[PDB]
């Protein structure tokens, strides 16, 4: 068992352009909270478009054909993001401590959990570096033709806070791999770790100008990069809200290319053949990881008929016995919620389905009086059109329905906005068979749940090469 | 040999929705005509949206889960793309007729270039249906995951007058032969070869509503379209102000996936060392081809200074000897323009060009009255400052810039700030080399012009599913 | 309903060379028979060493470098392919005839499963033709790598009898796709369904000796072709004896490229949850499809201890029931063995067998003279140390075997030394799961009975360009 | 510059089995020289066929269903990939003294070219282990099948004494990076670095068994290896006589997969357009590098007849200024030849050449007393028929041809037995579009001298699952 980090200094806090630390231009500078005390860690320098224009600059000239990064050998971006995975290794535990710290989420998950993946994904993105191939045509005529993969350029990315430095990685690490320079902005609440990577790029020595790191907030920081005339490709994550105005603020920016993924609906089909003690603590997980605010993970479970009494029976007892409380102490299961803006709409929702005649069969009120602590809360008999179903709920509410027949149960979980991740227990393999077949998913899970390849192409473009020749052959 | 077909009837003039030859819902109608004789050809029923919601209620049902389209064998998908390029083989005459008539490109090159374009296409994606494959991945843990590609669904597509046929099957194949539904709309100019096609789409026998065709206008049924909620993918090609406008239309209704084919430069370099026959001619038919009407060539030329006087002098001789007239004549190289406002904007630039300095060698005004036929021209001792070499003419004129350096070239190239296409001929392998990586271009060609697979990835999604195993083993 | 053709004159007897028919160098010629009557059928060119050679130039020609089928766009080749599909959906009951007669599968089966198969490859590989794919690759350095696949070359193809046309068609279909040139040898059992294609691939109209089929003997002709100094790959499908001398051939001979197709078990696992309506004749259709002569299915047989009586009691009353006679009548279900010494090697192991311990079931002898029919028989009982539960059974013997625990009966199945296909059926999705994985099968099939065959028929070609500077 | 490890102490001298180091059966030693002075280095243990079926079984073993290699990650099998390029890097200079000293490769050669290969493969494939991915394909009807690329099992390795190391790194990183074990026989000349990695190997923290290493000779040892009835796969290097010795022992035995990576000529095709200092000496460079001892050493230079005199003018000054030397005086380009054998293999071929009109620039003899150096010799005037020109030479000689046309050298080039390598220098970009196309190579360079090695240590395992109802 690895211990917290004892009396951590938030030593790097300032903005994160050509590997140097440098001040805001403006000499703003927001607090960054505690969710378990409430209380404020420290203050770090506030990110606007001036700031912003100076890292776009950075990363533009990072990207310039003379430059090292573009003159690198691919296995050599390759070995720069596996010393980072490195590096991130050897730090796991103030990582993981800063994290616990910054973002509420257990010392012990946020170690064997999300630090473990950070570092899996460096260490496989360093692989995949010199691996990027393009593919040679047959034309006809006396023609040949080819394809290479090349960076795109500057990229922005906005990550959320639900995972700080998971998300860090999983944007970082395809897009170094693939050859370009980045921009990023980690959410407002959680800038710490993101901070702290700036350090450990510098240290794995990648060239200035590749990782720009501006903390601060999506009306300033996050709109500058989102509409800025001199960045190639903006990835964001988050809520379809801000989502939708990105899209909108890049068609009249300059037809930059735009990654959006958003929350979604997860259903959570549990057929009566599935092992019950399994299936309940799955479900379990899959619903309170990281205090339900999983953006992988879902909330709704249908639960068929012959065993919904006994599941819920079973769900109420894992919540009751559910350990809430200090991250750093471990034997907590679940954290605090992120701040107050998002303890208030998870109460007001838990609220909102005990008045529409849902059974609140444990939690729904809070649990200190200081942090963002939920009672671990479980609903019931839940229909489709409680407003508690129709919107997904990102904190500790587990929600039961009901289902007694298969195609039943397919199309109500079917219906659905734009995005949609399913999960199903069975045994049955021609349920499992039909059923993940029919769930307008992109992400299904045959009995479990959790939180490659393909992230490359969306940081690369084909060029294309066609020469004549003189005599066309077999 | 081959003739147009004599008293050609426009029997094909309706709109294609649900297999179904239907009117407007407003009644209405709309002009189409012939660009050689500036004669009105026939009446199209316009298309708005209401007309555009029809069709999408169709394509949407023919995509549903049941549907015989989407049971179908995926090589069965291909089976029909193979039928419809038979019918368009055996009606090979008849649609370029078509296409020569309400589009104006000569009859002989659209039955030798264009309609083989066409049948090629088809039977290439008939090829690939079968072959669309998803992958197995290994994974960390007691998991097996695989990858499955499948249809995105309702496609929108809007696509113009350049090749009305052509880029009629190149827009739709792919997305049938990935399992899609399609609601496109040609162009207001050039409505009938898509409009034919439509009758041997029922000849062949798609399922009615997989594919529907709405003629009419950008603002009446190409925005209906790209808001159209209903409608999964929109895919776009044009002029980019009107893209910027889908991509916001995009963001603000549904959040859809947006592609956007738009025009640009494509610069040729003609060095020194090249075989200057050829070169006069590949420049020469890279620019006035199709009469200019081309967002898959170029008009900025860039000969080496050494060889600048003999380029400009065959590249005249071949522009007067170059020959216009109908486009039923077999002798005919050049058409006329699509319609008056691009004549007009065509005459407007080439005077905007003698007022600023161009040496006019050749043409520069209109033939006679009949249609809208132009002179083939040629410009000389053009810089990039000029406002004819800065924004891309549609039509018969051929510019020529000067250089002297190579590095030269490469910088003056890139400057369009946007995506493009290069061309470069040489002898020598290094400047062949150097020049074509130090493009920014989307296509180089080498010691050629010219008006796959790549297309595919965009016409599905892919699905993920982790299955639970109960022990790993290699 | 499709009927055969009534006045079958088999006009195609001769070798094919350079699309020009042939006779024997020798002159000599050979029998070929229809086993339904044990009737001589009539007289095929045999062929030689002699006429391997001549044949092995006609493709060498074919293939050298300034050639039509050499310069040929890729997609012609497959536009090629395609219309050979055209003939063959032309011809199809006439091919479905002329392969009912001479290997005696019914004819109705001929039409709808082997022509369905040899249309659909055709056309399945005409799609491959134009999209073999290269390769880009980032080096270290001021360099730039691609890869080409390009054709192997001269081709000797050796295909069994068994599904004598679809056999040739999975055979020639991605030699031909990746631009190969063949000289194909079929069974002297079976050589007639194959001299028909010669006809089609000329009126469809392949380049003179891109294709050059081979009638005659695997000692004479195939040995020809195995030991050729002129043959670049050789592609056998065959008896495991049989081809280990192949590859001996070639070691001494050229250094030719050898892939071998050899027969092997197709263990059965029924677990007792599976659907015993479905698996009782599942594995009927696995065991008595094509007479038994299968080379894509096998005759051991794991039913679960609890479903076990039941099973083989649904199994006798299936094999008593599956009719016999003519291939030409819609209500055969089976026809005759390939040839006597076919038939003995049956007979043989069913009396192997009957002296073993194995109850015999149901059937066990012949069924009348004038033909090769045998009786579907049916073995309960059957333990794994049986020499026909360790042997190849190339007939209608369904034997049927115990196991009372999934660890035990996925030891019995992969015991075995050589290639393997398995087929589970459970509805149990994590007994499937670890079953299909724990085979050391080829292929498995959970609840029932293409490019990676492309691969085999190209190699690849890499070309590093040195480039001025590098850049991403 | 680094220096050589001083007063190397060969510690690693005994089988490499289990990761246990061990004597060999019989007890039996032989010895190791160093080609420079001709003294021997050491004494290793010999293996022998009891030897060897130790090694299979410990392979085997590791290879079994529940063991640590097979139930490991795949991205586990790439990080003890990583750990084992790390400890290559830490041993970088005993590596290539090693090298040096065994091989007779000069130092630096060693150090900067081949362990910097030997490290960036351990790297590259520690990369693929876990990117190996199979397929998902349509199939009409209700169906669902998919691939998954699974290891092969027990491969034996067979490598020369080219490149010791190297030849090591890139026969063992893709073999254990696809999750196989293996059976590995350095050249008895050149155990030593081998050995050495059994000591890295073991520290990395393979599990035992999945890598053993067997020092000794062909007829023994790696006779013992190709026809083995526990190997799944030969994979062999070297002299294309031997080779077809092993394709042979494998039919013979198990039937098992048989790789070869035998010798070929190497044709380069200098063409007067081109940069005649950087041609002379990346085709001086392509004979003289590791003392002509390459797995394909490029012997026939084609020059254009324009620049022919020149050419060969030039030439011969670079081979006169070359120095040939003590493997660990950094000022040294070329070492000894490998042994005797090699060395009058060489004298004999060049006293051949003299005899039959060929013009001798420089070169021609031997050099000191003690060691195997032979003078860098340079030949003029050479015709396709002399000997010298159509057998290949491994060794420090260079022969310069004449040519007048495109089509003629193209035609000259290619023509060779089996295996072929090309190289053309021009800056006439057509000129080598047609030669490369033209050109019956496996490899084309313009300009100078992976994963296509993975589905070689894999087999594909074909999955069909039957579903309810098939959509899109």
């Amino acid at each position: 068992l690895p211990s917290p980090t004892p009396n951590l200094e938030i030593k790097y806090t300032k903005i994160f352009i050509n590997n140097e630390w440098q001040n805001s231009e403006s000499g703003r500078v927001f607090p960054v909270y505690n969710p378990a005390t409430g209380e404020q860690v420290c203050e770090v320098q506030e990110a606007d478009k001036a700031d912003i224009d100076k890292a776009v600059q950075a990363a533009r000239l990072a990207f310039s054909l003379g430059s090292v990064w573009r003159r690198m050998d691919a296995s050599e971006r390759g070995r720069l993001l596996d010393k980072l995975a490195d590096l991130v290794e050897r730090d796991r535990a103030v990582l993981a401590t800063m994290e616990s710290l910054n973002g509420g989420k257990p010392f012990l998950q946020a170690f064997y959990v999300d630090l473990q993946g950070v570092i899996k994904t460096f260490r496989y993105y360093a692989g995949w570096a010199d691996k990027i191939h393009g593919m040679t045509i047959p034309v006809d005529g006396d023609y040949f033709t080819f394809t290479r993969h090349e960076p795109i350029g500057v990229c922005g990315q906005i990550i959320p806070w639900n995972f700080p430095l998971l998300m860090f990685a999983w944007k970082i690490a395809p897009a170094l791999c693939c050859g370009n320079t980045v921009v990023i902005k980690p959410a407002e609440q959680t800038p710490l770790s993101a901070l702290y990577m700036g350090a450990l790029i510098k240290e794995a020595g990648f060239p200035p100008g590749v990782i720009n790191i501006l903390p601060g907030y999506g009306p300033t920081a996050g709109a500058a990069i989102a509409s800025h005339i001199g960045i190639d490709k903006i990835a964001f994550t988050g809520s379809t809200e801000v989502g939708k105005l990105i899209q909108e603020a890049a068609g009249r920016s300059n037809l930059k290319r735009v990654t959006l993924e958003l929350g979604g609906k997860s259903p959570n089909i549990i057929f009566a053949d599935a092992d019950l003690d399994y299936a309940v603590e799955q479900a379990h997980q899959g619903v309170f990881f990281n205090q339900g605010q999983c953006c992988t993970a879902g909330s709704r479970i249908f639960v068929e008929e012959s065993i919904y009494e006994e599941f819920v029976r079973r769900s109420v007892e894992r919540a009751k016995r559910r350990v809430v409380g200090s991250p750093f102490d471990p034997t907590t299961e679940q954290g605090p919620q992120i701040d107050k803006k998002q303890y208030n709409k998870i109460l007001e929702l838990i609220q909102s389905g005990v008045a529409e005649g849902a059974k609140l069969e444990c939690g729904g009120k809070g649990l200190g009086r200081k942090g963002f602590f939920i009672e671990p809360t479980v609903f019931s008999n839940v229909t489709d059109d409680m407003r508690i179903a129709k919107e997904e709920i990102f904190g500790p509410v587990q929600e039961i329905l009901r289902f007694k027949t298969m195609d039943e149960v397919i199309e109500r979980a079917n219906n659905s906005d734009f995005g949609l991740v399913a999960a199903v227990f069975t045994n049955d393999i021609n349920k499992a068979l039909t059923v993940s077949s029919a769930m307008q998913a992109g992400t299904v899970w045959i009995n479990c749940y959790n939180a490659g390849e393909f992230g490359l192409r969306e940081y690369s473009e084909v060029k294309t090469v066609t020469v004549k020749i003189p005599q066309k052959n077999s």
